[PDB]
């Protein structure tokens, strides 16, 4: 089997990205995130805290024929943002691009924190990191890709995000059409649950590549790329007034300059991100202070290659026996 969808920005900015997802019988479908830093597929539900949803469509197991209680278990998570929210569990039929999973534990929110209550589009989550992360309590429960994956023609699942612009994520097979040149694969470390490896280095602009290992995950869930701070440093004073801001949070740059590319290694072969790219927009409606799209992940613990760097390859997330990672230029 395969399946294919069309993943769509929630804003101006590229933000987050969601994804329609068909959940029960007869079919809800949901605009979730699709994040392959995280293993839980969380929805906003009949059972969420009314004062805590505003805008958002929920799921309703008691109208799906299909839907089943799964007795005694429970769920709680926080992002890597800061967000959390947490509930009980439900199994459930759910399709992504024609792709259908019976039996898919689906965690239905209790609680969620303002920023999920403050965000209309968005109306859960569905995890692609490894099943090993996945909160369900007592008894774990697999990411929907891992429930779909002995069915797909290939164990994969690819990430084409759009830069102000819809995209695709397919599973179960690599589309041939939507790269130029050769993917590169590279190793993957699972030990902490992520699709996490190593970059071969950077360049700024027109800049020599630097070669260096940067150790970090593939995280279409986070929207900006965290590198450690000496690259960010050095991409940062190719701008001119660019500053880190403690006040605002990160690298801020006036709102008139034109961002320098960004390149990443993946083996041998190079990423550009291209500078449009790294742009977020005033800091505050009205400001010529501009946000970055590359910041320091220094707070962090560990880089992620988030939505700024993905958006700019065709990424296939190769779940064998030994995953991988591969990256085309598009
Ligand atoms: N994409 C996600 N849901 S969490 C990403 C993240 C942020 C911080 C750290 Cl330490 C690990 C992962």
């Amino acid at each position: 089997s395969t399946g294919s969808a069309t993943t769509t920005p929630i804003d101006s900015l590229d933000d987050a990205y969601i994804t329609p997802v068909q959940i029960g019988t007869p079919a809800q479908t949901l605009n979730l995130d699709f994040d392959t830093g995280s293993s839980d597929l969380w929805v906003f539900s009949s059972e969420t805290t009314a004062s805590e949803v505003d805008g958002q469509t929920i799921y309703t197991p008691s109208k799906s024929t299909t839907a089943k209680l799964l007795s005694g278990a429970t769920w709680s998570i926080s992002y890597g943002d800061g967000s959390s929210s947490s509930g009980d569990v439900y199994t459930d039929t759910v399709s992504v691009g024609g792709l259908t999973v019976t039996g898919q534990a689906v965690e239905s929110a209790k609680k969620v924190s303002s920023s999920f209550t403050e965000d209309s589009t968005i109306d859960g989550l569905l995890g692609l990191a490894f099943s090993t992360l996945n909160t369900v309590s007592p008894t774990q429960q697999k990411t929907f890709f891992d429930n779909a994956k002995a069915s797909l023609d290939s164990p994969v699942f690819t990430a084409d995000l759009g830069y102000h612009a819809p995209g695709t994520y397919n599973f179960g097979f690599i589309d041939t059409t939507a790269y130029t040149g050769s993917i590169t694969y590279t190793a993957v470390s699972t030990k902490q649950g992520f699709w996490e490896w190593t970059s071969t280095g950077y360049a700024v602009g027109s800049g020599t590549f630097k070669s260096t290992s940067i150790d970090g995950i593939a995280d279409t869930g986070t929207t900006l790329l965290y590198l450690p701070a000496t690259v960010v440093s050095a991409y940062w004073a190719q701008v001119s007034g660019a500053k880190s801001s403690s006040s605002v949070g990160g690298y801020v740059f006036p709102c008139s300059a034109t961002l320098p590319s960004f390149t990443f290694g993946v083996g041998s072969a190079r990423i550009v991100i291209p500078g449009d790219y790294i742009d977020f927009g005033p800091i505050s409606t009205g400001s010529s202070s501009c946000f970055g799209g590359i910041q320091s992940s220094a707070g962090i613990g560990i880089n992620i290659f988030g939505d700024v760097a993905l958006k700019a390859a065709f990424v296939v997330f190769n779940g064998a026996t030994t995953p991988t990672l591969g990256f085309a230029s598009k």
